[PDB]
């Protein structure tokens, strides 16, 4: 109805993605798994290899001390063993077992920390490629913890008058672009002690204070890429259920 | 090393879930989705129906008016359309189109007035299996926008200094014991007008307050089971690209 402006081009103006975002929640597995498996793939071929490494993972979960709580997390010395036994064989890449701390600062802060670590494991080009749900990640362990309370991922430790103690442990798939020829996987196991009570960290904000003592504990391993592509979708069923 | 305490049995408290889950990221995909797909699902022998589920509901996202903004969102109208021609044939068993407001108000009341309308179309038993992700989904929906913002499910409309016009286009696939030999389909278009600059709707949470005026469209379709166990998997990658 209008004349036809001429173009006017923001070079910054981000474009709205493409990706397709895919949720499953699988009610009652044959096996539990005790990760948050978030998967960042280009092509769906690799979903199953992607799968059978969070079943590979499940084996580097360990308890924490019995003055920490009742729960498990990911464990990055248990996690190299496991890494030998994986086949098709691979290489860890990278590894960390790093504390974080604040005090007094807004819960933004602290999942900026812990998102510097994540960044540093990852890489600049891998980080990039999966930001949103790196961050989107990251954020998830600190806040919107009221949905997520009784979660097969999450554990509620020691809970004073002062303190709340929780794990959380969550992996990453990574194949893409800035990937090649091999899938990367990130497990991260968080022990977390935050200067609030239960009630209150379950609905916690970026915009809330709070102080943190925090373990991370995380590896990257890079296994080669193995196309599904021929096989029963039986055999992806088989991994989700940790039976394969 | 302690002496074995008799049971002590509270009966309110909640165990610990064994769910799985999984998140999947394509980028890329040969076929654009602009809806989020959220699955809730006990055998993953019917993941390929519930992403085929999810292809279909796709030709019923429409464009707003102009007046509105640029923007796609799911329409229950076309979704009747477009139902009948869905093979395998199925029944639409509920649908709404009805607008929901609220003046000076916390984020969290908005929320708990869109989930009383899902509930509503999704019902008791339906709503209580899937209670966590609906909730969580519908939260997502008014917080959370930042890691979200520039991702396919939801488009930005008009944006003045005292208003944002969004749209938010949501999908839950639902097969489990409350489903029986049918697996339920409920996609949801929402078209959002909230009191607020984007650069604060971005980072609202639930303790925010804001006026909304808000239309909700949405649909119950419930597909007879199909097992896809005996499939390749080159099919379910075919279905994610909306190829198949
Ligand atoms: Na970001
Ligand atoms: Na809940």
């Amino acid at each position: 109805h209008c004349p036809l402006e001429d173009i006017k081009v923001n070079p910054w103006k981000t474009p709205q993605s493409t990706a397709r975002v895919i949720t499953l929640r699988v009610e009652d597995p044959n096996e539990i798994n005790n990760l948050l498996s978030i998967n960042e793939i280009d092509n769906p071929n690799y979903i199953l290899q992607a799968i059978m490494l969070a079943n590979a993972f499940q084996n580097a979960l360990v308890p924490t001390s019995t003055d920490f709580g009742d729960a498990l997390r990911f464990s990055m010395p248990k996690g190299l063993e496991i890494a030998n036994t994986i086949t098709p064989m691979g290489a860890v890449v990278s590894y960390v077992d790093q504390n974080v701390t604040q005090t007094n600062n807004q819960v933004s802060v602290m999942i900026n920390k812990v998102l510097e670590v994540l960044k540093t494991v990852l890489g600049v080009a891998l980080s990039g490629s999966v930001i949103d749900q790196l961050t989107a990640a990251v954020t998830n362990t600190f806040t919107n913890l009221n949905t997520q309370k009784n979660e097969a991922w999450i554990f509620w430790g020691k809970e004073t008058a002062n303190q709340t103690n929780y794990t959380y442990n969550v992996l990453f798939a990574i194949q893409n672009a800035q990937t090649g020829g091999v899938m990367y996987c990130v497990p991260v196991g968080f022990e977390i002690k935050v200067s609030a009570v239960k009630e209150q960290v379950l609905f916690f904000t970026i915009q809330d204070s709070a102080s943190y003592n925090v373990n991370i504990q995380s590896l990257k391993f890079a296994q080669p890429l193995v196309s599904s592509s021929q096989y029963p979708i039986a055999d992806l069923t088989s991994a989700i259920n940790g039976t394969l």
